[PDB]
């Protein structure tokens, strides 16, 4: 419908996968009119490809070990930033006007295709360094020259973490000082997960399951509906994964 | 010299005061033109205060239990809230024009008097929920009628935590919205402290001990220049505690 306009997300294995298929399906059933695009790898399997499928209006295949890709050259001199390089591949969408980037680590509440009001660099801010923006949840302009200007960045400077939040932040060097309009709320991108939480937690947009173990890999029990050791987020990415995801395998 | 406008801290027991002592000492190190102002409670020893009128120019006795006490009548709605009763009479403070509060558990690496081109209410976001704003630093315009609304907001909502964080941001609830000129850099609020300080963090104009543990709650030993369990800010404040304060005592 809005053919012009994506949610562009990002799994380089099949275990991020099944986030990607979570938040794909969150988009759908908050009804979002935008399209839904996933950047896979060869290292997510054929079998998950398919899967991706059912959720995904477009599933398109990068890899940057394939010396005909743009950030091949990048990577040989940054191999450790294989998955940093395949994310800044959203921006050579250049079929879309506009995107918002979301990780594969993502959840969605409510219907956020407001977000397209917003212009490219729109972010929210991170916990722990807040003049930072959090480059897990970000409306953007697919561009061929944002793009190669952050493959140079990226080959100059690297990423200690292997991140690109660092790359993004440098780039988009005004975000935390101009224009107020550019700060995304925080509701977009909940990432403070593991007071406030219970005066505006409850009208959380977006749930970001940031940092080391993500809901996919903890073990589920249907016994007792929920996972093995605000505990609501991981039941409910599982509640998804579980009434809305499974089922796609009719 | 720019007798109209000053920093403003609190403290309410001995303790704080030597927090209190440390940021006053690191104001008048780092040159600033400004008054210094201490609100102190009857609670902070006659002994402490004669220390504290060292320090600061104005030693201002706030006594929240007293009923001639303009916040007298809103504790006996709230008797929890006695601290933070005490810390909102910094909007009372109408012989000033201009004032940054600052809380007595942080410290000053340089000027910061550039503040005072700020606006009420500046304030650096808070991490963990940077949509709200950190009420440890903030730049504010005294007034008796902004003071009395603060009181019944007070008196209707109460606080969970004894702070005035979100009473604060309930007043000025336009703050994550409205005017970027209003977000105060981290650097001027840095409470994350227990990648992007690697970076950013050698550029701190102002650290904050948020949290549990205070820097005098600390161990310290002479013998090896250091506490007892970036442990460098610690390190700086017992610094200035020993170079600095100690001294002021003859
Ligand atoms: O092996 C991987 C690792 C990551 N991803 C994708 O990259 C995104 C980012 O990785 P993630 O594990 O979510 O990182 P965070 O735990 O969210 O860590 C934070 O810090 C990093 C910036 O430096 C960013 O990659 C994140 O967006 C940011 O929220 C993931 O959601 C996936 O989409 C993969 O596809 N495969
Ligand atoms: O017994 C006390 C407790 C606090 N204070 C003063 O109140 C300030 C705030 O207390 P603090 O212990 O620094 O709280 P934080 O650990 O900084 O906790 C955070 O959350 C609270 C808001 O709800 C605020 O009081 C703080 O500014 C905010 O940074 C202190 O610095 C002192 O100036 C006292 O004088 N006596
Ligand atoms: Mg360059
Ligand atoms: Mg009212
Ligand atoms: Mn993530
Ligand atoms: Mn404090």
């Amino acid at each position: 419908s809005m053919t012009d306009q994506a949610f562009v997300t990002l799994t380089t294995n099949d275990a991020y996968a099944k986030g990607a298929l979570v938040l794909g399906s969150s988009l759908k059933q908050h009804r979002t009119t935008r399209r839904l695009v996933v950047l896979a790898t060869p290292q997510v399997s054929d079998s998950m490809r398919k899967v991706l499928e059912t959720v995904f209006d477009e599933v398109i295949m990068v890899d940057v070990l394939d010396s005909g890709d743009s950030a091949h050259l990048t990577l040989m001199k940054r191999p450790e930033l294989g998955v940093m390089l395949t994310k800044l591949h959203c921006w050579s969408l250049t079929q879309y006007s506009k995107c918002v980037f979301m990780d594969a680590d993502t959840l969605v509440l409510a219907n956020i295709d407001d977000l397209f009001d917003r212009e490219e660099l729109s972010a929210a801010p991170d916990p722990g360094w807040p003049d930072c923006f959090n480059s897990g949840v970000f409306v953007y302009q697919p561009s061929v020259e944002t793009y190669n200007q952050l493959l140079h960045l990226a080959s100059e400077q690297g990423s200690f973490d292997g991140g690109d939040q660092g790359i993004l932040n440098t780039f988009f060097s005004s975000w935390a000082t101009t224009d107020i309009r550019k700060h995304l709320p925080f509701i977009y991108n909940l990432s403070s997960i593991s007071p406030a939480f219970k005066v505006f937690g409850a009208s959380a947009k977006v749930v970001h399951f940031l940092g080391r173990v993500k809901p996919w890999n903890y073990t589920y029990d249907p016994k007792t509906k929920s996972v093995k050791s605000h505990p609501e987020f991981l039941i409910l990415w599982w509640n998804i994964f579980t009434t809305n995801v499974l089922p796609l395998l009719q």
